[PDB]
């Protein structure tokens, strides 16, 4: 079996071995005992939103040609990505407002365990939001600015501010004048599942219109996540770690975090030190805390965990026989890792009462008993450790160097070491001088129908090549690491005679007496609000709007519904947005047309969908190009 | 063509002839260009919540056997399930909603086409909520009761009040063990979405005990909906009127409201009667509205409109070539109206942002200029008239006398004329004696799958023969009121002895020479929960729970996902609750037992799924019976 076919990592591959010999079922094998799939949901052209059900369309032939109801191709496959937005929206969504609530218990005297460790960022976004700080005790303007996160939710006089305060003025009026900004998040989220229902809207326009507002409110939900996480757990700054398997080690307790929200996790992490000894005394060398998916994002960020693995190869860090435990939050997580378990030793434990995974041991994680709950948490992973004594394992001796932690202020931070006073002028130099061709953002998933990571490597071998600073987020993040683009020592190798000179003179200028890498890791996927955050910045000291820079994003490999989400945001701000799979509109060209061209007459910016990843490369330096030359540029 | 195999109603059936003959192409047409449907989307057996799918599972069989991801049958059906349950409540709360901001804006001076109407019913809800009332100006009353209803969207320190105020303490408590009370109306819709999509719960019990909490932020919209629009139009109260489409009139201005949300039809009815002389200038003889769905019951509980159809056959009133305009809201409107309007010359105009259909002429409604709205509206109407002068119409000469407006305000009062201080005791006193069986309530929607009307008429007439008190709502008063059951000259065929008794004492103790109806009608589908207000009120003046009364309810040819989300609270509340269609859970076992039978052990209700409707009347006679014998009565 040619494992390069399922996934480029070699450690993975190397799993996959092991799990075939063993009769453990992958992700990869459930995928090929589902294949062919049903063309009709794969263009779109299938509808369940009432019992007179289910409807589907011929993409091409004859009957049936439109659904029961008199539905369209056009309407059936805007109001399916309506609600997958709007899915997505809920997650991040509710990923920041249990953030929210975590900061006002910790403010209100009910959470010992946590605190505002970032009193800088605190003061920023209340002074961004309009909450007075002049005079006040840091407690109060976090009440205030917790309260804010949660009126956001709901309409009030003001519309959703983590929009309408994110992004330029000149942005803001562009989808006013729409219609597009968000009222609400959750009431967005409950007005596109009304709409969408039976007997509702069904003309496409009005339809995809309601889905770029929908996804505005899961931007304010990833922008919201950021911001709080940064307050409660502090703002990243520059970190050296490692990732891949062989981050694991046979001697130690190791513990995967995985999911999304860190409320627990980081909690985990702080705690894991203090057991070290309690780890000792059950034979191990310690506790080895390692990361998943975006969490394991979260803690690399701000802590420098090394991460294990993401998205579509979670599985393989259970067949190495050495996890322990694999501690759940919600959104990523394969259910297959509660029945693998049974085969592999690990502890499998949910923490959250909206997400329990049948067969996996739950604890009720409460934020009033965070450390409690985090002591018997990793005392089951030590009882496990104590299983395994004298069982061998296999952990493949794969792993990357990983420099991370680049949240907008340390970018900025980096930048002021060129000019102390005006810190984005030097970026902006060197893209007006052409060392750096423009700005592209990999963010998402992996996805069990593209060999994993090819995309991300391809497009960014190329792209880098050209001279482009790349920023990734999320499972992009994730690839790019795991292949070195995080590492310094690839910047001869991978990058551009002119990014490499503009890398080495930030680097330098540092204190690294080297560049920074290739590629900068901007965190988790609710932190693509901080390539927002930063894009908005360039805006603004330009005096033009997002869709006339010279920035691009690519979801090479996308796969969950709060990835369809970020991408429709990306074109809403303004952004040429590339997705890497196919997303279900196949099945209707006008809706099609909309999403890749009318969009920009709209937004600025559009989708460009695109399976080989070569050709995807090449489109998005058009994309830039042609940004360049709107601004008068080389190119 | 057997067009009796396509509905029960023989209007429809001789304007589906004259479709036929004009090549015109009907919801049954699209059905049967449909056959044979998807198997694994009948059977809840596909996902496609994240871009690896779509995934299927073979009900029987070999692989495939799980989603890609791990996902089980279990999940992946009690998953789609949710969505649905939220997606009705999304479409309830939105109604729910555009009512309490129509209400503020009322008595803010900003809406003056808009006013308090009922009085009475306001100062119960303020007292019901907790509201001061005591020397306060009622303007200031509605404003604060408007403002709770905006403020059980969200979370805060009360959970969603229009829950935990209308079901009585011992049934809130039993919910409150068990974690259903919603938090917020959307935050659970929300929660819903993000819990549903990939990677995060996939534990059937837990996510079947989210939806049932999500059906009662249905509950809550509906009830809110009835609350506001009684306070806005008026609550009902008896009143006499006919049904199907011989309501149409060659000689007038036919103009139908369809939809679900009376905020504009109401004032289309108030304003139809002050434009009559513009309409005989025209050379018709007056403006005919007529009503389609449930804004058409809306506005023959409040006002005694004429229903024309509902549901299924809507499109039938379009093929008379007499409906001059049909003005849509939202919600169950096949958007092939927009299509046939072409070659009915039917005017088909929207109303709302959210709902528009292509093709269709959009009028944009607002509050602050109803009157206005509805003067352009009716004059279109008026052209089209003018359009057809001439014309040859054919509408069948069938219609029913329809008795309606059972608020239960009304059938209260009813009750008290046999008591004045104790108006419920002469019902209880019937049911304990046996001439009232007990109460069947009928909702929900026709389905194209079931010949039109079947399922509700035959269950209704073995129900009746038994002594069952039938109520009914939405379509399924509809389907009832256009085969005669609202008529009280039908009492003697349809009724058994005891209920033929009940039936005329109350009726010749109002001063009607004759019984009730039937077949009480209770209104639109959100005013199920005044059968709610009716059911509590029986529950607390008997010292029960709601699971010990000899209540049911059948969603006998359900449709829309708002009634999946009715069905679901009706069980969550305590009700036997029959479904005469297929919901997409057959796929799973274990959700299916768990709906069907385990929730029993939780909420006292369960669901019966019954296609065979001599069965399913069998089935609801048995759980009626069921309950007596768990009084202590005889059955
Ligand atoms: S909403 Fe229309 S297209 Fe969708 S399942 Fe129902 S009848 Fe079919
Ligand atoms: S990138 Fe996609 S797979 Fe990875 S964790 Fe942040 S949503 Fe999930
Ligand atoms: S969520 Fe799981 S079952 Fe559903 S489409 Fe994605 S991989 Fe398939
Ligand atoms: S019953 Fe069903 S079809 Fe009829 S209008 Fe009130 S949801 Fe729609
Ligand atoms: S017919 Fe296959 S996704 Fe519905
Ligand atoms: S395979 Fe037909 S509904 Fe998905």
């Amino acid at each position: 079996a040619r494992q390069n076919l399922k996934s480029t990592d070699r450690a993975v591959q190397q799993m996959l071995d092991k799990a075939k010999r063993e009769g453990i079922q992958t992700v990869w094998d459930r995928y090929e005992a589902m294949k062919p799939q049903c063309g009709f949901g794969e263009t779109g052209l299938c509808c369940r939103h009432c019992l007179q059900g289910p409807c589907r369309i011929n993409p091409f032939g004859d009957e049936p040609k439109v659904g029961i109801c008199g539905a369209t191709a056009e309407v059936i496959v805007a109001r399916g990505l309506d609600r997958s937005i709007a899915a997505g929206a809920a997650g991040h969504s509710g990923h920041a407002k249990h953030l929210a609530h975590t900061l006002k218990k910790a403010v209100q005297g009910k959470a010992a365990s946590y605190m505002i460790k970032d009193r800088t960022k605190l003061h920023s976004i209340a002074k961004r939001l309009g909450i007075p700080t002049e005079g006040q005790k840091d407690e109060d303007i976090a009440l205030e600015v917790a309260k804010a996160a949660l009126a956001d939710f709901h309409e009030k006089d003001t519309p959703v501010l983590w929009v309408t305060t994110v992004l330029p003025p000149s942005r803001v009026k562009v989808l006013s004048a729409h219609g597009l900004i968000p009222a609400g998040i959750d009431h967005e989220i409950a007005e596109i599942m009304h709409r969408t229902s039976m007997g509702c809207d069904a003309d496409a326009q009005n339809l995809l219109l309601g889905g770029l507002r929908c996804s505005l409110a899961d931007l304010a939900g990833c922008y919201m996540g950021t911001d709080l996480a940064d307050i409660l757990f502090g703002t990243p700054a520059p970190v050296v770690t490692e990732s891949n398997l062989g981050v694991l080690k046979a001697d130690a307790v190791n513990v995967a975090v995985h999911g999304h929200n860190p409320v627990l996790s980081d909690i985990i992490v702080s705690v894991s030190k203090e057991m070290e000894n309690e780890a000792r005394a059950a034979g191990a060398t310690g506790i080895n805390v390692v990361g998943i998916c975006c969490t394991g994002n979260e803690v690399l960020m701000r802590h420098g965990i090394p991460a294990c693995t993401h998205s579509v190869s979670q599985e393989m860090a259970m067949i190495t026989g050495a996890l322990d435990a694999m501690i759940l939050d919600y959104q990523c997580i394969q259910p297959s890792v509660a029945t693998i378990a049974e085969c592999t030793g690990t502890t499998v434990i949910t923490t959250m009462e909206m997400s329990k995974i049948t067969g996996a041991t739950h604890v009720n994680f409460a934020e009033e008993a965070a450390v409690e709950n985090a002591k018997q948490i990793l005392r089951l992973a030590i009882d496990t450790f104590k299983r395994r004594k004298g069982k061998p394992v296999e952990i493949p001796n794969i792993k990357t160097k990983v420099v991370a932690g680049f949240s907008t202020e340390a970018i900025i931070n980096a930048l002021s070491k060129l000019n102390a006073n005006d810190p984005l002028k030097p970026l902006i130099d060197n893209v007006v001088n052409g060392n750096i061709r423009g700005v592209c953002l990999f963010a998402g998933c992996n996805n069990v129908k593209v060999p994993q990571d090819q995309n991300f490597t391809t497009i960014a071998r190329k792209l880098l090549k050209q001279n482009v600073l790349v920023v990734a987020t999320g499972c992009g993040a994730g690839a790019l690491m795991r292949h070195g683009f995080m590492d310094p020592a690839n910047v001869d190798e991978l990058c551009g005679d002119g990014l490499k000179a503009v890398l080495t003179a930030i680097g330098e200028a540092n204190g690294l007496g080297g560049p920074l890498p290739p590629v900068l890791h901007m965190g988790s996927c609710v932190d693509n609000s901080r390539a927002v955050a930063l894009v908005a910045a360039l805006a603004n000291r330009l005096g033009v709007d997002l869709d006339r820079l010279p920035v691009v994003a690519s979801a090479a490999e996308a796969m969950h519904e709060h990835a369809v989400a970020i991408g429709t945001w990306a074109v809403t701000i303004g952004l040429p947005t590339h997705i890497g799979v196919l997303p279900p509109i196949t099945g209707s060209l006008p809706v099609t047309q909309i999403l890749t061209s009318s969009v920009k007459d709209i937004t600025g910016g559009y989708f460009i969908v695109e399976l080989d990843p070569e050709t995807a490369a090449d489109k998005l330096l058009a994309a830039i190009n042609e940004r360049r030359a709107g601004l008068g540029l080389p190119w």
